[PDB]
């Protein structure tokens, strides 16, 4: 049993739910939350920007120092930071940018980092501002992750048409 209330099974390992992931992760403190990163780990917008304000911009801080050692990510790569007030750890995962010209075949590769956590709280990867068709997206992470998942969809209208279009 676990803290995640609310979810719409989808799978024997993937559930669903109409969240504010960052009001998610204030509630339960999951051990895992992922965040839609990029490769310079740049928290500006979207799900990224959503959480790192929720830190109070320790987050960017914590990830500026990071990049400095360590340079970018892979687009399909990923890196475990602190989960700072919202969850144990982050999971930065890195999924292809459609809106910056990326091979969409890198999507499966980034939610391969999933399987790395036994359970996760995430978004769907490279939906929103990276441009990606979240059903599709959702295809991909019921067909690679193998771990438990809790997906956070912020949107209500895309929330109820994944759920309806989902086989």
């Amino acid at each position: 049993v676990n803290s995640f209330s609310g979810y719409l099974k989808l799978t024997d390992n993937v559930y669903i739910k109409n969240a504010d992931i960052v009001e998610e992760a204030k509630k339960v403190k999951p051990t895992v939350v992922v965040n839609a990163a990029n490769v310079y780990l740049k928290h500006g917008g979207g799900v990224a920007g959503a959480l790192n304000k929720a830190t109070n911009n320790a987050m960017q801080v914590e990830s500026d120092d990071y990049i400095a050692t360590n340079g970018p990510l892979k687009v399909g790569g990923s890196c475990v930071l602190s989960g700072h007030n919202l969850a144990k750890h982050c999971l930065h995962v890195v999924g292809p940018n459609v809106n910056k010209g990326e091979d969409i075949q890198l999507l499966k590769s980034a939610y391969e980092n999933f399987n790395q956590h036994e359970v996760l709280l995430a978004p769907l990867l490279s939906a929103g501002i990276f441009g990606a068709d979240p059903i599709h997206s959702l295809r991909v992470c019921v067909d690679t992750v193998r771990t438990n998942v809790y997906l956070a969809v912020f949107d209500k209208n895309l929330y109820d048409k994944l759920v309806s279009s989902f086989l």
